[PDB]
């Protein structure tokens, strides 16, 4: 509706795209968010967008999903651009590369991203220090109704995937609202399998363990991030262990290696995460399986291809109590933040709901 945002989708972002390779944008992106040279989002949220889940309230259900701020950079500037939680990472226990450049690669026909940058992370130490240098602020934060989620993943040469998790449990966790185990990166080899029945319980107990022994202030709620490509099997078995270990919650989905019918990109056979549009349907369907195998009972964070109001809703009435983006902002820039949850705002009006909250789930019981 706004002029920004058709500044931005129409002209802005096409030039600056078109000038700047992805992983140079990326770092751009990041570069002027931390550096708060965005003017401040206008768009004040309606009580109609707060959600109360996992232990906190969160001022609008529309959060940056991981993987934009990989270490810990800009997160004022995200809460500055209208986000209603912020999620870091993925951050490995130690420092590493991952893999060689190019690694990003965009589909602007299919308003879709391939990625493959197998974990690139500043590690635990300098992620901690970061979040540590602001920890108050990010209390304040919190209590304010924008929270804060921590991304794990696991080092490349790792022996012990457990521990790596563990390990990031103990030294972020006390920074977090909720962290997350990534199991989903189809960037690492061998780490997909630890969504497998055993490996998972094996690896949450552990994650659980390590959570419960910190202090009660310090101590988040953990999440399971899971793939958009697992089977029927493995999706039931998910919701066993999710109900058996009390996991707190699931974000449901990570990027797709599968590669549908009709993708028109130059890029479409790069190795790597798909993301975007052509994800959109495979993650809601997602939820909508994972929501009723838990019964309703475990909260998801809904992700993949959200660029409007309507994908919001779409996955919330899927079941997710809150949604997150990332490929929609690289394409359209920071207006779409604002675009989201002004459309999510009036399609509420209009379906007769009174907030999100109202609206989790309400497929499953037509
Ligand atoms: C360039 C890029 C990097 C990403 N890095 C991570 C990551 O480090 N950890 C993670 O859990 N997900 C990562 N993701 C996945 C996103 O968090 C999200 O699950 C996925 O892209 C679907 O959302 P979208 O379609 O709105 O981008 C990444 C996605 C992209 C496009
Ligand atoms: C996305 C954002 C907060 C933009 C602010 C305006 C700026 C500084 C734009 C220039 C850089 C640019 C064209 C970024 C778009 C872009 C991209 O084109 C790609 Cl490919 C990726 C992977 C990312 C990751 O964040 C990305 O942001
Ligand atoms: O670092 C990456 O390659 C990455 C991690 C992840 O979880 N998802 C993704 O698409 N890419």
């Amino acid at each position: 509706a706004t002029g920004d945002e058709r500044f931005y989708a129409e002209h802005l972002m096409p030039t600056l795209q078109g000038l700047l390779d992805p992983e140079s944008a990326h770092r751009l992106a990041v570069r002027f968010t931390s550096l708060g040279l965005l003017p401040r989002a206008r768009f004040q949220d309606s009580d109609m967008l707060e959600v109360r889940v996992l232990g906190h309230k969160f001022r609008n259900p529309v959060g940056i999903a991981a993987g934009f701020d990989k270490h810990g950079e800009a997160v004022d500037g995200l809460y500055k651009m209208g986000f209603g939680f912020v999620e870091i990472g993925s951050v490995t226990p130690k420092p590493q590369e991952g893999n060689p450049r190019p690694r990003v690669f965009r589909l602007p026909e299919d308003q879709a991203v391939i990625n493959r940058y197998g974990f690139n992370s500043h590690g635990l130490s300098v992620v901690e220090h970061r979040l540590r240098a602001r920890q108050q602020k990010q209390a304040k934060l919190t209590e304010d109704g924008l929270p804060l989620g921590v991304n794990l993943g696991k080092n490349k040469t790792s022996v012990d995937a457990a521990e790596d998790y563990a390990e990031g449990v103990r030294v972020l966790g006390p920074l977090a609202d909720y962290l997350v185990v990534n199991v989903s990166s189809p960037n690492t080899a061998g780490l997909r399998s630890l969504q497998g029945k055993a490996e998972l319980r094996r690896l949450l107990t552990k994650v659980l363990q390590e959570r419960d022994g910190l202090r009660r202030v310090h101590r988040p709620a953990v999440l399971v991030k899971i793939a958009p490509d697992l089977t029927s099997q493995d999706k039931e078995d998910i919701a066993s262990v999710v109900k058996e270990l009390g996991i707190d919650g699931l974000i449901v989905t990570n990027t797709t290696v599968s590669r549908p019918a009709g993708l028109q990109g130059a890029l479409r056979s790069e190795t790597g995460g798909l993301s975007g549009k052509p994800l959109r349907d495979l993650s809601t369907q997602t939820i909508r399986e994972m929501y009723a195998l838990t019964q309703g009972r475990v909260p998801i964070i809904g992700v993949g291809g959200v660029s409007s109001g309507q994908d919001a809703l779409e996955k919330i009435r899927a079941g997710a109590s809150l949604v997150q983006l990332y490929t929609a902002l690289t394409f359209w820039g920071p207006p779409v933040v604002g675009k989201v949850k002004r459309e999510l705002e009036a399609l509420l009006k209009e379906q007769g709901f009174g907030g999100v909250t109202d609206a989790i789930g309400a497929d499953h019981r037509r």
